């Protein structure tokens, strides 16, 4: 099956671009990345860095998850990223989202061996 790991990779990694110079960018995206298949997901985030770079995140600043779990941890710089979230006239199955670059502080859950994301908790 896709392993924790492997799903926030999909989700949320976006290292192939330093940014989302495109209003387009959402809404191919979201829809290569599986996240309008069943559903439009609402909203979710890309972290446009390496990989490496944000699984290092792992052991920076442990924090609070947004659900009282111990294994979040938080950036101690901002990352680059993109916020992508549904139009006001995005329907499934036509999935419509707007772009929005942002550059922030990302907390992510991580977990297992080696230790790393298994969840973008948030971004502040």
């Amino acid at each position: 099956k896709e392993t924790a790991a492997a799903k926030f990779e999909r989700q949320h990694m976006d290292s192939s671009t330093s940014a989302a110079s495109s209003s387009n960018y959402c809404n191919q995206m979201m829809k290569s990345r599986n996240l309008t298949k069943d559903r439009c997901k609402p909203c979710n985030t890309f972290v446009h860095e390496s990989l490496a770079d944000v699984q290092a995140v792992c052991s920076q600043k442990n924090v609070a998850c947004k659900n009282g779990q111990t294994n979040c941890y938080q950036s101690y710089s901002t990352m680059s990223i993109t916020d992508c979230c549904e139009t006001g006239s995005s329907k499934y199955p036509n999935c419509a989202y707007k772009t929005t670059q942002a550059n922030k502080h990302i907390i992510v859950a991580c977990e297992g061996n080696p230790y790393v994301p298994v969840h973008f908790d948030a971004s502040v």
